[PDB]
């Protein structure tokens, strides 16, 4: 791939361009130009071969590379195959809820370019289960037509309307509408801008919410080629976690993830406990980026060790680098979701963070990927 071809991620152009929208446009907008970029298929594109070394997975899910994009970055599922032609294996849509909502007050997000951190108050702003659900079909007849998106994984993830008494309600309807189309659905417990949505986390809480979830699945088969995704199989059932929570907490959550077989976590979500950013002293809401890093790399090895190994790990948060990705891969992670690196490093943020990381497995002594989950462990 050629550096001055505008096709090419790395392209210098994307750079300037990112430099200048986060030092003088808001970031909501920002967010919404690019999606619009991608929406009209005007992205730029990877064009390399993906490592095999660096080839993962979780149960039957295949990952043709260990990076993706984190839910909350296509809440409406609108580009899809532009943000996959990055060069991520896989995106995590949502969180959807059963109905619209506009989320909270705007201005809701902010970027610290110094500290690669974001704040966001967004509180579920998305179309609604069943327009979001029309983006994903779109996309999943466009993915049977074309070759070079045959083995990208599409998950969901799901959540409960602002006003909703009982969240499994609201869960049942998006799994009943959606879970067709997905490779997994991820439970999204751990939003800190819905009022009493990290409640669910305790032990008693989420067990109830897993086993709804899981059988509201397994019924979609009972009830009724079935299944229109990549897999071709019922999806897979993830749990999103928050990083404040305490030991009791997280070991409670553990027993209750080994006892009902959900088949991945997700770790971490945003976290409340970052108060050192001068400009987001005011604001409210959840922290990403490079000052989430070394909160979730320790959730991860602890929860690793907590399951006893048994639970497959999905990192998020603060992942920049093929260094950041190996850290969350030893301490206990099979893939990456990337976010926050998106929005810092740009268009290139695939490309670049695939060639660090299978220079680092070599330079490890390392075979494959797989050779590395855990190994802090070990
Ligand atoms: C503006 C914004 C919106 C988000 N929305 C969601 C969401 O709808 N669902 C979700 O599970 N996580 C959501 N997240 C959390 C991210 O998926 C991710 O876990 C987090 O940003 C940490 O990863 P990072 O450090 O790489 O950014 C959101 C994050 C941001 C910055
Ligand atoms: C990756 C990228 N590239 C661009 C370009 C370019 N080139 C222009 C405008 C926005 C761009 N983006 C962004 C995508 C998302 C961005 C963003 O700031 N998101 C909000 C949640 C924090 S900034
Ligand atoms: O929509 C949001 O506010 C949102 C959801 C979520 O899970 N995490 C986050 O930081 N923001």
């Amino acid at each position: 791939a050629d550096p001055f071809e505008s096709y090419n991620p790395e392209f210098f152009l994307y750079d300037i361009f990112l430099k200048f929208c986060l030092k003088y446009i808001d970031g909501e907008i920002c967010h919404d130009l690019f999606l619009l970029l991608g929406k009209y298929n005007i992205l730029p594109y990877d064009t390399s071969n993906d490592s095999i070394y660096a080839c993962t997975n979780i149960k039957h899910l295949d990952f043709i590379n260990p990076f993706g994009v984190a839910a909350g970055f296509d809440k409406n599922g609108v580009c899809i195959d532009s943000i996959l032609k990055l060069g991520f294996s896989f995106i995590e849509i949502g969180t959807i809820t059963p109905r619209g909502q506009t989320g909270n007050a705007k201005p809701r997000i902010f970027r610290d370019v110094e500290s690669r951190s974001i704040i966001n108050s967004c509180g579920f702003n998305n179309m609604g289960c069943d327009k979001v659900t029309e983006n994903l079909i779109l996309f999943r007849k466009r993915q049977e037509e074309d070759k070079l998106l045959s083995k990208h994984i599409v998950g969901v993830s799901i959540g409960k309307n602002k006003d909703t008494v009982n969240i499994v309600d609201d869960l049942k309807y998006c799994i009943n509408k959606i879970g067709r189309y997905a490779d997994y659905i991820a439970i999204n417990v751990s939003s800190p801008n819905t009022p009493g949505l990290r409640d669910n986390q305790e032990a008693g809480k989420l067990k109830n919410i897993i086993l709804s979830v899981k059988e509201e699945i397994d019924n979609l088969e009972k009830n009724n080629f079935l299944w229109f995704n990549t897999t071709k199989k019922k999806p897979l059932v993830f749990v999103k976690l928050a990083p404040d929570l305490n030991q009791e907490q997280k070991k409670e959550i553990a027993d209750v993830l080994l006892e009902t077989n959900i088949d991945g976590m997700i770790i971490s979500n945003t976290t409340t406990q970052i108060n050192d950013i001068k400009s987001f002293e005011n604001k409210k809401g959840g922290v990403s980026g490079a000052k989430l890093k070394d909160i979730s790399t320790k959730f991860i090895c602890e929860m690793y060790n907590y399951t006893n190994k048994q639970i497959p790990i999905i990192a998020s948060g603060g992942i920049f680098s093929g260094l950041d990705a190996l850290e969350k891969i030893e301490a206990g992670a099979s893939v990456c979701q990337l976010y926050s690196c998106l929005v810092f490093n740009g268009m290139k943020s695939a490309v670049q963070i695939k060639r660090e990381l299978n220079h680092l497995l070599y330079q490890r002594g390392y075979y494959n990927l797989k050779e590395a989950i855990g190994r802090k462990h070990s």
